[PDB]
């Protein structure tokens, strides 16, 4: 990562921008999987494997929370939620594919975003 994706603070104007990556990708078809926490009953063990649960609901009151110091803070919790739905399920699970292109449109977000706090 960029220095200052690591090391300059989110601001109120950064959290605006912040604030259109997550709707956007709550709005995305494929997103379904990730809007709110798993649901234990439909996944065993899941909860004993996966150390650290994440969900776009979860971001979203971190976001209302200025809960986070950094962009990169937010790109791991994002990153969080397509690294643990590839740990828990197998390569050919509709699961796993909704990670596989969700982050790679967040990763088009983010980029579109950082060069936004750049100008
Ligand atoms: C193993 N597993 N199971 C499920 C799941 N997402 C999911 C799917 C459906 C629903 C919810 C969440 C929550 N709200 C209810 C419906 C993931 Cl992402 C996963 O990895």
């Amino acid at each position: 990562e960029d220095a200052m994706t690591v090391l300059t603070p989110l601001t109120e104007k950064d959290y605006e921008g912040l604030k259109r990556v997550l709707r956007s990708l709550q709005a995305h078809k494929m997103a379904w999987p990730f809007l709110e926490p798993v649901d234990p009953n439909d996944a065993p063990d899941y909860y004993g494997v996966i150390k650290e649960p994440m969900d776009l609901a979860t971001m979203e009151e971190r976001v209302q929370r200025r809960y986070y110091e950094k962009l990169t803070e937010f790109v791991a919790d994002m990153t969080k939620i397509f690294d643990n739905c590839r740990y828990y399920n197998p390569s050919d699970s509709p699961f796993y594919q909704c990670a596989e292109v969700l982050e790679s449109f967040f990763v088009q977000k983010l980029k579109g975003f950082k060069a936004s706090r750049s100008h």
